[PDB]
């Protein structure tokens, strides 16, 4: 049995997607890019703004799901530019605090909407 | 307990891979590319054609596993070119209908066999 | 309830990630690169050495988790260069033996630290 996570705070899943799906006690979150739900646009043009927003979006989704950042078992972090890794990293760290989920990281050729960064994750209830 | 999913409709797993593995109530499907088991080749040379074939392939694999498109919790959609994003999404949505899995989307530098699109997923039984 | 996996034989999880996380009967392992913990650097400058070191590293994590390659349900294998596919593949197959996980494959634009190959997986306990 599957349950859709629709936070009113994270970017609205307008297509054939959902922000996340809860199943068998896990929350599977879509790949957040750095949009602001309130604008339907990027929080800003920099890796710094989009990374914060992305991490904020994941938080929103997770929290709507009944999960939390502390319960994220695994992320995949995708970058427009490998050169943005450390800055993204610093922000990712800050967003996760003491919690250190498993992680996969790479640079994509490009990301949806010319996005500089995308983060997905699997978390637990 | 891992159970191997081998659908005779989906491209054959001639490798060190299985089409999908079932474990603890969940189906972990490999990244499908647009190969048509019937032609033994890419369904066509077009993003549109490969995409259909990819989604259909996943369908075969899922149903073979005892799952279905409606029970897909999460997909990752990989493109050789980001400009194919909207066209991809349309063909994607048609395939899933009213079901809205979680999703992550990006453009890879390249895909195996020159493939224009690759899609993987996790689903439940 | 999440268990942090830390093998002293896989590359140290230095920064806001853990080699792997155990949750609800599954082990979600970070994307490994071909670092040799013993040398503090890439096993080698070629795909072959790094791929070997990547598959070694994963064994370590998985084993440390209480898992094993046998128990991997799904891997993601990421190439810096799509043409290392053949060569990598044979290495991967060797490490996994007769076990055939679900799999996804692609070439990233770039990988952490100029790595030529990264492999993540999920496995059962
Ligand atoms: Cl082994």
């Amino acid at each position: 049995k599957l349950t859709v996570v629709a936070s009113p705070l994270a970017p609205e899943a307008v297509g054939a997607y959902s922000q996340a799906i809860i199943c068998n006690g896990m929350v599977y979150c879509s790949g957040q890019i750095g949009l602001d739900r309130k604008t339907g646009d990027f929080a800003g043009k920099t890796i710094e703004e989009q990374s914060k927003q992305v991490m904020t979006n994941l938080k929103y989704v997770l929290e709507e799901a009944g999960s939390s950042m502390d319960k994220v078992v695994k992320t995949t972090c995708l970058l427009a530019d490998i050169k943005d890794f450390g800055v993204f990293n610093g922000i990712y760290a800050e967003a996760f605090g003491n919690h250190k989920p498993a992680r996969a990281c790479f640079a994509a050729a490009a990301l949806p909407k010319g996005a500089l960064v995308e983060v997905e994750c699997i978390a637990t209830l």
